[PDB]
């Protein structure tokens, strides 16, 4: 990025340079580049811890939420997507706390990002500090959908257990987390949702397919059906449903 030397210096991790720039023209601290990002976005993006900390010390009275880039990403969104818990703690541990549910242009939250990248610590930190687990992006997907999509059992537990997340919410495509788990071939994850978190598997998507029908392959599907009770034969019927 030419015309934005300070943002560039953050990307390269040239801490000394960053300091020289802020001294020659302080006004660059909160300047927005072509993509609407300010210096803090790049330091956090390239995990330049030394620079980030310095930027924050100069942003004493700045609410990170007032700085979403053109994509809707605030520097806090970047931290959580990157996964460095320590940086996330430094961005969050400030007088003006970020709205943990703030969304991107496409309706995704920090927890949506952290979970989609399989960052356990960061996801736990968010959930423990108040982040909601029931916010649906522009696709009507809550984090758990992603957790099932990347096939992370740890994340499913965290969201459904501590997070008390809903399990049978259907997205724009009519998919519940279960569908996502099977579509990606995560057999064990699909069985966990059903066996431990009451995920209903008799629902149909917008095309008429049951979760088992969108299985990645025969084995994945074979493994699901053989570890979830054959409802057709079940003596009784569920006495609880979940949600």
């Amino acid at each position: 990025m030419s015309n934005y030397p300070l943002h560039q210096a953050c990307m390269e991790n040239e801490f000394f340079k960053v300091q020289e720039l802020l001294h020659s023209k302080p006004s660059l601290l909160l300047q927005k580049d072509q993509d609407g990002r300010i210096p803090l976005h790049w330091s956090v993006s390239f995990q330049a811890h030394e620079i980030t900390s310095f930027l924050l010390s100069k942003m004493e009275n700045v609410n990170l939420d007032d700085y979403p880039d053109d994509s809707g990403w605030t520097p806090f969104h970047i931290a959580c997507s990157v996964g460095n818990l320590e940086v996330v703690k430094s961005l969050y541990d400030r007088p003006l706390k970020p709205d943990l549910n703030k969304i991107t242009n496409q309706g995704v939250t920090c927890l949506h990002l952290a979970v989609g990248k399989k960052w356990f610590e960061v996801s736990q930190f968010l959930i423990e500090n108040g982040a909601s687990v029931r916010i649906k992006d522009k696709f009507n997907q809550i984090p758990l959908h992603r957790a099932a999509s990347v096939g992370s059992l740890k994340l499913i537990e965290l969201l459904c257990g501590l997070g008390k997340s809903a399990v049978n919410w259907q997205d724009k495509q009519g998919w519940t987390p279960l569908f996502h788990a099977l579509a990606e071939g995560h057999g064990d994850a699909a069985v966990l949702l059903v066996e431990k978190y009451g995920a209903e598997y008799d629902l149909v998507d917008n095309k008429g397919a049951k979760a088992e029908d969108v299985a990645l392959n025969e084995q994945v599907k074979k493994f699901f059906l053989n570890n979830v009770v054959d409802k057709l034969a079940a003596a009784l019927e569920h006495h609880h449903h979940h949600h």
